[PDB]
C-alpha cells in the first residue's frame, strides 16, 4: 500500500517497539482542525455514552459522533502502517483523548496488554495459545507535543516483557494522586497510580534509558501499548495545553470486550449499547465483535 512500514522501518519497529513520527496533516491544517474540533466536542449530545455515572472515560470513543474523527482513524498514513503490521484485519475498538493542561502531572509510566489495568476485567484478549497481547497504539498529536508541554516518552525495546500484572487492582483515588512525585518527576494516572500494578514491588522503570518523542500538530507516533511509555509533565511554560489523540487497533480475531456489556473504571461506568468496533482494514471479522460502520450522526467511517 502506499503508505506501508519500509522493510527497515518495520525492523525498527520490531526492535524498539515504536515508529515514527509520521504526518497525518500539515500543522497548519491539524491545529484549524483542532481549533473547530475542541469546540464540536463540548457537545455530547450525539455521544455513545451518555450516562458517565461520574472521569477519564469521558475522554473515549468520540470516534463513534464525531465526523473528523470517524474519517481520521481511517487515514491511510495511519492504516497502511498499522496493516503493515497487524495484518490484512483490523479494528479500531478504542480512541482517547489526552490532553496535559499547563502545569498538569505526566503520565505514569505502564504497561498494558489486555486493558484489565484500571477495571479489573479484561478489554481485548488475544488468542491463550500464542504469545502476543496488547494493541497498536497510533498517538497523534492535536497540537505541537514537546518535552516542556508533556510529550511522550518510551523505554526502548521493553515492549516484549511485562513488568505490571493488570490482575492485580490499583485504587482511584484522585484527591491522593495528585502530582506525586516519583523517581524526581510528578507523575500519576489520571487519578491512579500505576506502581500499583508492578509485578515487583521494588523494581523501577528503567527511566535514564527513556527517550523523548517530540512531535509537531498532525503528526503520529504508533507503539504497541505493551512497550514502557510515560509522558513528561506540562511544566507550564507554555499556556497553550497539550492534547493527544490515541486510536488503538487489533487484528479482528482478538476478542474486544468480552463477556462485557458495560464498563467501570476513571471514577465513571459506562453502557457498550452504542459501542462497536470499526473495521479499517479488510472486510472479516468474527461474530464475536460487534461493528458499527457509521458514527451516530449518520457519518461513515472513511477517510475523507
Ligand atoms: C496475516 C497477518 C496477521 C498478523 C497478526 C498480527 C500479529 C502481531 C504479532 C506481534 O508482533 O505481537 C507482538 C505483541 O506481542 C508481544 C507481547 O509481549 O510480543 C510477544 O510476541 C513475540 O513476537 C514474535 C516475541 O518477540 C516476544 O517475546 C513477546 O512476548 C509484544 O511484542 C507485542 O505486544
Ligand atoms: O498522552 C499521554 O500522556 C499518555 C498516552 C498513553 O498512555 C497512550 O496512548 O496509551
Ligand atoms: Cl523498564
Ligand atoms: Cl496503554
Ligand atoms: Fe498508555
Amino acid at each position: 500500500k502506499k503508505f506501508a512500514l519500509t522493510a527497515e522501518q518495520r525492523a525498527s519497529f520490531e526492535k524498539n517497539g515504536f515508529i515514527g513520527p509520521f504526518d497525518a496533516y500539515s500543522p497548519e491544517e491539524m491545529k484549524e482542525t483542532w481549533k473547530r474540533t475542541r469546540l464540536r466536542l463540548l457537545d455530547r449530545s450525539a455521544a455513545a455514552y451518555q450516562d458517565l455515572d461520574a472521569t477519564n472515560i469521558a475522554n473515549y470513543d468520540r470516534h463513534l459522533d464525531d465526523d473528523f474523527l470517524a474519517s481520521h482513524i481511517c487515514r491511510p498514513e495511519i492504516c497502511d502502517r498499522v496493516e503493515s503490521i497487524l495484518g490484512p484485519n483490523v479494528l479500531c475498538w478504542r480512541t482517547e483523548f489526552f490532553p496535559k493542561y499547563p502545569g498538569d502531572e505526566g503520565t505514569d509510566w505502564h504497561q498494558a496488554d489486555t486493558f484489565a489495568n484500571a477495571s479489573g476485567k479484561p478489554q481485548i484478549i488475544w488468542p491463550e495459545n500464542e504469545e502476543f497481547g496488547g494493541t497498536i497504539t497510533v498517538w497523534t498529536a492535536f497540537t505541537d507535543a514537546n518535552i516542556a508541554n508533556g510529550c511522550l516518552q518510551f523505554i526502548p525495546g521493553t515492549q516484549n516483557s511485562m513488568n505490571y500484572d493488570e490482575t492485580k487492582r490499583m485504587t482511584y483515588e484522585p484527591d491522593a494522586n495528585n502530582s506525586v512525585v516519583k523517581d524526581g518527576v510528578r507523575r500519576g494516572f489520571f487519578g491512579y497510580d500505576y506502581r500499583q500494578l508492578q509485578i515487583d514491588e521494588n523494581w523501577k522503570p528503567d527511566e535514564a534509558s527513556a527517550v523523548p518523542m517530540q512531535m509537531k500538530a498532525g503528526q503520529f507516533i504508533i507503539f504497541w501499548s505493551t512497550l514502557m511509555h510515560a509522558s513528561y509533565p506540562h511544566s507550564g511554560e507554555s499556556q497553550e495545553m497539550r492534547m493527544g489523540f490515541a486510536s488503538r487497533y487489533v487484528p479482528s480475531f482478538v476478542h474486544v470486550y468480552p463477556d462485557s456489556d458495560h464498563i467501570e473504571e476513571y471514577g465513571g461506568r459506562i453502557s457498550l449499547e452504542k459501542y462497536g468496533a470499526v473495521q479499517v482494514i479488510g472486510d472479516e471479522t468474527p461474530e464475536y465483535n460487534r461493528l458499527v460502520t457509521h458514527t451516530t450522526r449518520g457519518k461513515k467511517f472513511e477517510a475523507v
